[PDB]
């Protein structure tokens, strides 16, 4: 899985950036054809926790996860992947007003199909917000930004922890425990950004403060022009408790058929 750096070609303009360096457009001279990629480059458990990202993303294989291409250790470490020209979802959609809503459907259903293969692979997302929904054409989305991810054990469904708040259900803050549920309600938050045109979720609100209002059973309220059925679907996937709240196999199943 071990790329080769004369093959690889940056440019001087950055996509993006983490607390892990920088992301840059390059191209990867592949067989024969040239492949545009988006490059992370690191910037001290940063090395560990980019490798873990890249072996998350080597065990999966679906049409909307982000596919990796490879690894390079060269300058600096580099997770290479194959670059998804449009960008993130949110940048995208504050920027173009004029997409249907019939649009914005087909692309979240996109994301709860990967989402769909994600659960049933057993691995949690576990930052699984617009930010992180890539945009190959207007009508491809792919989930990218695996460094949160976590492989669940054969004998449990959640991960215990030992944050992005907003996305977060509440057994994540209260207990620290991640499970596919738990990306469920992030789900419904990415909904609500994504027919929000990109707007942030609980404008100027405290973590505290989200966490207070969602324990009252409040729920952010329905986006200006957005369908009553994917409002509804929203209003599920925030189901406080874990147990009741729908699977992605269910939210799936739902946007397909709507
Ligand atoms: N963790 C982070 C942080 N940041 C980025 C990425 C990231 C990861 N990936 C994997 C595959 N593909 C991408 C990608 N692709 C991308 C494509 C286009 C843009 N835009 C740059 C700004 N641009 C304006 C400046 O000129 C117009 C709009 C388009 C950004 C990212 N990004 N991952």
């Amino acid at each position: 899985v071990y790329l080769d750096r004369k093959l690889l070609t940056l440019e001087d303009k950055e996509l993006g950036s983490g607390n892990f360096g920088t992301v840059k457009k390059g191209y990867y001279q592949m067989k024969k054809v040239v492949k545009t990629v988006a490059v992370k480059i690191l910037k001290p458990a940063l090395k560990d926790e980019l490798l873990a990202e890249a072996n998350v993303m080597q065990q999966l294989d679906n049409p909307y996860i982000v596919r990796m291409i490879g690894i390079c250790e060269a300058e600096s470490w580099m997770l290479v992947m194959e670059m998804a020209e449009l960008g993130p979802l949110n940048k995208y959609l504050q920027q173009n007003r004029h997409v249907k809503d019939k649009n914005i459907i087909e692309l979240v259903h996109q994301v709860s199909m990967g989402m769909k293969y994600l659960e049933e692979s057993n691995f949690v997302h576990r930052d699984l917000a617009a930010r992180n929904v890539l945009l190959v054409t207007q009508h491809y989305a792919k989930i990218s930004d695996f460094g949160l991810s976590k492989a669940l054990r054969a004998d449990e469904n959640y991960y215990k922890a030992q944050w992005p708040v907003k996305w977060y259900a509440p057994e994540c803050i209260n207990y620290y425990k991640f499970s596919s549920k738990s990306d469920v309600w992030s789900f419904g938050v990415l909904m609500w950004e994504a027919f929000s045109y990109g707007q942030k979720p609980y404008r100027g609100m405290k973590g505290s403060e989200v966490t207070a209002m969602l324990e009252k059973g409040e729920r952010m309220g329905c986006p200006a022009g957005c369908p009553r059925e994917m409002y509804d679907l929203m209003n599920l996937c925030w189901t406080y408790d874990v147990e009741n709240r729908p699977g992605f196999a269910a939210v799936e199943l739902r946007l397909r058929n709507y």
